[PDB]
Formats: structure tokens, sequence, C-alpha cells
């Protein structure tokens, strides 16, 4: 598995076994172990290992987790030059996975390049 450290405050992505998405800053917390997938080359689904859940975003930018792989289930995983990874909605395109800095995930139409709450390094 691999956890997504979020450069915005240090929070891990976490996904809750109910569906809910936010980030923590602990790296004991079982909720923060992801599968991330290829689909195709630089296509993801992100799973959360406890919950057997997918990361999906939907249509008004809502982060959440859905127990069925949907169309909105799949992310545009992208290298920036500053070496941290991004993760950006196949279906929704202009908008991004994001923490922000309460540990809150942030809305996806509020987000975009150049902002801190998109980037996100992947650990063991
Ligand atoms: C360089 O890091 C970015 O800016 C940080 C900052 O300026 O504090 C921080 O932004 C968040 O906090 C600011 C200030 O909050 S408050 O007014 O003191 O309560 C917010 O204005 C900002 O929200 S907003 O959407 O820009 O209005 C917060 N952004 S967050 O994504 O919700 O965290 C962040 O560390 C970072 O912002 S980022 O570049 O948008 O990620």
């Amino acid at each position: 598995p691999k956890r997504l450290y979020c450069k915005n405050g240090g929070f891990f992505l976490r996904i809750h076994p109910d569906g809910r998405v936010d980030g923590v800053r602990e790296k004991s917390d079982p909720h923060i172990k992801l599968q991330l997938q290829a689909e195709e080359r630089g296509v993801v689904s992100i799973k959360g290992v406890s919950a057997n859940r997918y990361l999906a975003m939907k249509e008004d930018g809502r982060l959440l987790a859905s127990k069925s792989v949907t169309d909105e289930c799949f992310f545009f995983e992208r290298l920036e030059s500053n070496n941290y990874n991004t993760y950006r909605s196949r279906k929704y395109t202009s908008w991004y996975v994001a923490l922000k800095r309460t540990g809150q995930y942030k809305l996806g139409s509020k987000t975009g390049p150049g902002q801190k709450a998109i980037l996100f390094l992947p650990m063991s």
C-alpha cells in the first residue's frame, strides 16, 4: 500500500470505512493505507485498504469514497516539476484531489495549479 502525504499541512489522505474523505497527520492511522491501481498509463484509481472503497470526485466537487468503481473514480496521476504528484479527475478535468490546511478536503471546484492543496507525495 501507499500513503499520500499532502504538502498542504502534512496531512495524509484518509478514507474512512463509511466513505468519508479527509486528512490526518498520524502515520499509524489504519485508514490512510491506499492502493493506487493503474487503469492505463497516467490514469489511476485510489482505493482505501481498510474501507474497500474507491476515491471519487462528484460533479459538484465533493470527494467521497464509493463501494463501486464508476467513471468518477479515476484520476490523472501526474508527476509535477516539483516532484510532487497531483491527482486530477478524469471526469471533471479541471478539478484536483486536495486537502485544506484544516485537514478537511478541499472542494474540487476550488482547486487548481499553483495551490499547495493539490500536491501529494506517495510513500510506502
Ligand atoms: C502557501 O500555502 C497556501 O496559503 C496558505 C496561507 O496563506 O495561509 C494556506 O491557505 C489556507 O489558509 C488561508 C488563510 O486562512 S485564514 O484566512 O487565516 O483562515 C486561506 O485564505 C486559504 O483559503 S483560500 O481558498 O485561499 O481563500 C487556505 N487554503 S486551503 O487550501 O484551504 O488550505 C494554504 O497552506 C495554501 O493554500 S493553497 O495554496 O490554496 O493550498
